[PDB]
């Protein structure tokens, strides 16, 4: 019948691209955003129609984390055991509390790199509980051997679980993980993601850290699996993912036709002019880094000395190397959801070297092309983007570590509805029991 | 020892190809049609030898319905989860209902895109019940995650039931649906099918609008995969038959060389120009898309408002431009057997443009077209082609509705032999209990 | 809604139980009978309210065949592996075509032993097809090496198809065979056939001649494994139909509370005194046996007995003499020649017809028990399945082989077969539109 | 085909889910449904929830109405698989809660020595005094009727 219009006035407004905005207006019609502008010059057609104003300092687009792992593992093993042991619901009564957390702190989209995300973006989405916007991969593809894959356990147990062959009862296919060997099996695990819902594809084409056995310097996939991977995504219009650390991997998954790469460890020159001439975004992960950097090892295996100083430092040379020469950039914690996310906006700025502006760029404007064509117009301010808006008490350019602090975020907009304001109830506005 | 002969007069004779005749005449002896043209031009051989004699007003060629899907699903679940929980005696015996009404109404040839086709027609051949000559794909081939696939389910008891990989006890390979990944696995259900005496194949080459999740602007298969099942049909001189509503899908199956497509919902005047060129069968199927538009979604899921209006309109275009550019066409339903057929040449004439005679052209003359080499000379009323023939009481090309109307059809014959008539029994002639 | 009402006039009308009646009447208000007595004796009622009246010479009850196998098999295969090879989708087609008959020959309830009745009988029961009244077992409960096994076939073929463990994709537990072996195992299937709606149980209790390689004399299952059958069946208010021949297996069955016994080949004087005393349902089934003695065993197994077709001769009719309560069942599929049991009842067992029309009325619901409701009389309350005839079969009873005979059939009180009646009965209307 | 049963899935679907035989991977069993038959099977169904953690154990003995085909009237399990189920459950100190309706399964779950009754639709004098007697938990669940 009649559009729901909200008028929101700014001391700043901070759009995603291009230069903030002093005393600026924002409105919202129903679920996409209407006007953006400076105060004065608000169209009379919505003054005459709004039923809501706010006066808020700092306005911005609602924040992106880009690579998230919506596992809700108990916390009895230590490895990616834990994946394989934990049940499903007990991952998904966790996982509620985080989406809960995450978009109490403005963040309403994440990329969900492996885990759940699908088949908790439906308990999101028929709105039993409320979260960000979750493009979920489904499970992360694994050659066996591969990152992926659960070294402590028996290959047949492991398998068993998450292999595409011999379907059975028990959710086959559905998984935190997914291993296949060879074209043929790589079909059926791109495949069985797009059945869960999944909105990217995520490869380990290279070793990693957190995985007990395998050597972060070497490819992982051949090219042929890739390839095909690529393909298989790019026909559902998805994007692939890939996990990358030596140059080896970084390279096979460019020539694969990849278009996003996580944390890029051993990016160099080469990797860059080739990101840019080739548009593939890159999300360094810096996060989990300087995370246990400082913990100096606390909370991880002993065999993730892999890191080691050597992977630590060449990591963020690519980072800032890629900075400087251009590269378009996003920004990922690589943490459950309700984890610490801003922490990576703050790296961005102390060791990557953005300005905060750019660094909330990367938060915002750029973070949707992390799922190509499954993107809407979003993430940022701007008419006829979708309505995702976050409001601040304090202004992160002057100081980026406001964001750390969940309650300088006071007004949470999700696709036009307010999840988070004043006088706002824990599952937003017009909240009702959905189990009556 | 004798031929069989049997002559008919017609006030109006419309043959399936060229145009109609006045005051004709038709012989049969046995199964084939002996001679056509005017009453006056009758051999005296045949005169002379005959046994029976019939004179009605209109006499054309038995029907074909090119799109139909022999299921028989009990009506306890909405979507393709019926498919698989319906126990197929239950299917069995409601497919015999469905065949004999078919038959009552003048359709003497289905092509059974996806169901017990196969299964069922041994029940007719042995004439243990009657029905129309079925020309089964067996199984619909589909890729996991495919238009084939019941996405409510988990993706192990899906492709238990109906995967390439895993024989075992309760009929494998022999269900509605069949899931391949991969060339190799691919080959096998063709196979699969030519084994259960399928006498073409169907594809699912698009994403579509019965099954839950999957969006039919994008293609569905490899060209890899596709250009095998080709190949694999063409070996056993079977045809593919493509399921297509996209661009994409639509020229992935050209490419591989199908014969058939179905729907076709965005085909524009490249497409039309290729079915051409390659003589290319177009079948819209019509019905389907106008029987929901005036249900306004009574019978359907939620998430089929993927048909939408931009598909329905995309449809109509296609199906009126194709008829303009003179591409092959034939008729079908998209109905299990018995369901309302005849609608379709309302909406060749009403939606389509086309004139009366060539809506029974396109469900007669051209139809066998659909099954390529595996058709008989057939569905046209000529020398030499099969004898299956029906009679009427109102004229079809004033009024094309008369389909509609069971009664209207007053005399079937199929491979020469007399199904309904005047007093003629309820399994045709001669009948006799089979089980004494 | 006010109430259908029929009014039947018959010159003859035979009640199920009880002497026959002279011009006689008979009301159907909606599902069942609302009246019977002589067309003097009509409730005014009726005869204000009716929308309907017939007058036909001969009125009875519809006919039950006792022991039916809906199996629908392809022609490929002579002995049981039909069974297994044949798609169900064949049989279910073949099955409509057969149930359909059967109804046009007034047989209005069939009990299914052995196939696909429970599948099929959903198929009726939306009225996407016309068919009898079905009492089905699901599958028969045999042992491994038992009556029901498919000798010519490896033994892993077999339980794979029809056995109780190794759930999986393909319809398990919902074939028309059930190999069960152990009081664990016999649990399950037993409770697997409930699951598909079965109203009676079925077991192989004996050897059969129909099976390639085991011996009639012998008894199947342990008396342990039948115990339990039968306490399986008895929770859910079924009752266990037992096949026995020899009298090892016979005894056994009894003892073990099987209510229903079928060939009972090798009864005796201990035997019939059991099922009265017991209230224990016999049912002969003889026509298989006449019929192959008059093939001269063509279209059989050479493992195919002149011995075994006396003896089940004297059981009988020394049953009939004894008095054991009988119904009449052909073992063949639906549509068969089920009428020529009658014959045979009257001309083997030597029954009068009316006593035969008896056994294959009025206690022919007995076979199911407690499934049953009331029906199989022309009575008061009892349901309205009734049949109309042009030829008394009291004079001959051969005149059931003739389904013309045959003119006005009704189930549950609605019309399938009659004057200007169509070939799916009355107001009907294609289902798939 | 106990109340527990999904009758609109073929037999195999079922079991294969929530069968305590053939173990494998996905979650084997850790579901919200059990199906065990016989004395040996019921003993491992008992004992899977334990596993879990479960703190209480629930049996279907007697048909229902939430069930797509069964018959409340009539009892479900065998009083042999019954008594095993309590003494199970017993062993670990847990107790039994049966979901019962007809008298049938309701004497049937008392014998067996259960400890809390659900729904109890049937229930008569001669069934108060003895859950009184023998001290049975008593549970109407009137909401879902309403
Ligand atoms: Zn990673
Ligand atoms: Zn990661
Ligand atoms: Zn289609
Ligand atoms: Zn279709
Ligand atoms: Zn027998
Ligand atoms: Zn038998
Ligand atoms: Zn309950």
């Amino acid at each position: 019948d009649e559009a729901k219009v909200t008028i929101i006035y700014a001391g700043l407004l901070i759009p995603g691209d291009g230069e903030p905005l002093r005393n600026a207006a924002l409105v919202i019609s129903d679920k996409i955003i209407a006007f953006v502008g400076s105060e004065a010059d608000i169209p009379k057609k919505y003054l005459r129609s709004t039923q809501s104003t706010h006066r808020v300092p700092v306005l911005m687009p609602g924040l992106w984390d880009c690579h998230m792992h919506f596992g809700g593992d108990d916390d009895y093993y230590n490895d990616y055991t834990s994946g394989l042991a934990t049940h499903p619901a007990s991952s998904g009564a966790r996982l509620a509390r985080g989406c809960w957390e995450a978009l109490q702190n403005g963040y309403t989209s994440y990329r969900d790199l492996a885990g759940y995300g699908c088949e908790v973006a439906k308990a999101i989405n028929d709105g039993t509980i409320v979260g960000p916007n979750v493009y979920s991969s489904g499970a992360a593809l694994s050659q066996t051997a591969g990152h992926g894959d659960i070294f402590a356990l028996p290959a047949g147990e492991v398998l068993g679980s998450y292999g595409v062959m011999n379907p059975r009862p028990g959710y086959w296919g559905a998984g935190p993980l997914c291993i296949a060997d060879g074209v043929e099996e790589v079909r059926r695990a791109v495949r069985l993601q797009i059945r869960r819902g999944a909105k990217v594809i995520k490869v380990m084409a290279s070793g990693g850290v957190m995985s007990r056995d395998d050597n972060p310097n070497f490819a992982q996939f051949s090219p042929e699996e890739l390839k095909v991977i690529v393909e298989e995504a790019a026909r559902q219009n998805r994007i692939v993912s890939a996990h990358v650390h030596g140059k080896a991997g970084i390279m096979a998954a460019i020539k694969a036709g990849c278009k996003s790469l996580e944390h890029v460890s051993y990016a160099d020159e080469e990797v860059w002019e080739l990101m840019k001439e080739k548009g593939i975004l890159y999300v360094a992960t810096r996060s989990v880094i300087e995370i246990f950097l400082a913990s100096n090892g606390e909370g991880l295996v002993k065999e993730s000395w892999a890191k080691l100083q050597a992977l630590a430092d060449s990591h963020l040379k690519a980072y800032q190397g890629a900075i400087k020469a251009g590269v378009t950039i996003a920004l990922g914690t690589d943490t459950a959801p309700g984890g610490p996310t801003a922490l990576e906006l703050q790296f961005a700025v102390e060791r990557g070297g953005m300005t905060p502006l750019e660094a909330i760029k990367a938060a915002t404007a750029n973070a949707p092309l992390s799922v190509g064509p499954q993107a809407p117009l979003t993430g940022q301010l701007r008419e006829g983007y979708e309505a995702d808006v976050i409001a601040l008490e304090e202004n992160p350019l002057e100081d980026i570590k406001v964001f750390q602090e969940p309650k300088a975020v006071t007004h949470v907009w999700k696709g036009g509805k307010l999840f988070k304001g004043p006088g706002i109830g824990p599952w937003g506005e017009d909240a009702r029991n959905p189990f009556l």
